[PDB]
């Protein structure tokens, strides 16, 4: 079916907790022992969200290559991301040599360092540009550059050096910042605007590495990130735009990753962003 008129089918009768379900059900199941090992507990975040062994990006080291991240590579769109969690404490070195090495040239951020009382990710970047940041582990030096702050994303201009090799990076952090402790945003246009400041800055395109999405777990803020990014794509690109079906695009992305889109909510909002977006777009 189309998008528009199935998402009404399914808003009448009331229905979207069994379509989520079937997805859930028909999702993708690939080992994932390496994120299992026990010398890994102090790397992962939450224990029922690993990445597959197949498609976990690797840190350039001998001693431990893990870290809690994924490459969703969309062979038909064109387009690639590596989803992660928000770092932690014993990570935030292991997130930034992760940047460099995948040549990376922006990280959203869809997340506040708290929500709900607690803490969903470490303080990762500077917040005073005479105030850097040195990671002795992996031997990185990052310093904030600028910041524009507005009121649903605030933009901020990073300086990555390679301490070994004294060379130097500009990294773009997009963040989100007004999604709801509860639920999802009410309208997706605060979302969209955001996708397009992302797209308008070149940390999509493929003369740059994978962009790095994260929210706490990198699942499910980040899952609708990146679904409603390559729907949008594909609507540009074939000569039908309602061929274009939602749902067989997130299976094909969870045989990446496994879990993204985390409520029957978050897969309403995505119809949602996808429908409006695609009327802004022409
Ligand atoms: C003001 N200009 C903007 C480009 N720029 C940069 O560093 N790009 C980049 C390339 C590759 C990578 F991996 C990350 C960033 C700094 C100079």
């Amino acid at each position: 079916m189309e998008m528009e008129k199935e998402f009404e089918q399914i808003d009448k009768s009331g229905s979207w907790a069994a379509i989520y379900q079937d997805i859930r059900h028909e999702a993708s199941d690939f080992p994932s022992r390496v994120a299992k090992l026990p010398k890994n507990k102090n790397r992962n975040r939450y224990r029922d969200v690993s990445p597959f062994d197949h498609s976990r990006i690797k840190l350039h080291q001998e001693d431990n290559d893990y870290i809690n991240a994924s490459l969703i590579k969309m062979e038909e769109a064109q387009r690639s991301y590596i989803l992660t969690q928000g770092p932690l404490p014993n990570t935030v070195g292991h997130f930034w040599e992760m940047v460099w090495e995948q040549k990376s040239r922006g990280v959203v951020m869809l997340n506040r360092v708290m929500e709900k009382g607690s803490l969903k990710c470490a303080q990762y970047w500077p917040q005073k540009e005479e105030k850097e940041m040195i990671f002795e582990d992996t031997n990185l030096k990052l310093t904030l550059i600028s910041e524009d702050i507005k009121s649903y994303y605030t933009v901020r201009q990073l300086e990555l050096e390679n301490l070994t090799t004294q060379e130097t990076r500009e990294i773009l952090h997009f963040h989100y910042t007004t999604w709801p402790d509860f639920g999802v945003p009410e309208s997706p246009a605060s979302f969209l605007n955001f996708l397009f400041k992302v797209r308008e800055s070149g940390s999509l395109s493929p003369e740059h590495g994978p962009v790095v999405v994260h929210c706490s777990a990198g699942i499910g803020r980040s899952g609708t990130f990146c679904l409603a990014d390559t729907c949008l794509l594909l609507m540009d690109k074939r000569k039908d735009p309602s061929s274009v079906d939602i749902k067989k695009v997130l299976l094909e992305m969870r045989k990446f990753r496994m879990g993204l889109i985390q409520t029957a909510d978050q897969l309403r909002f995505s119809y949602l962003a996808v429908i409006e977006g695609a009327k802004f777009i022409m």
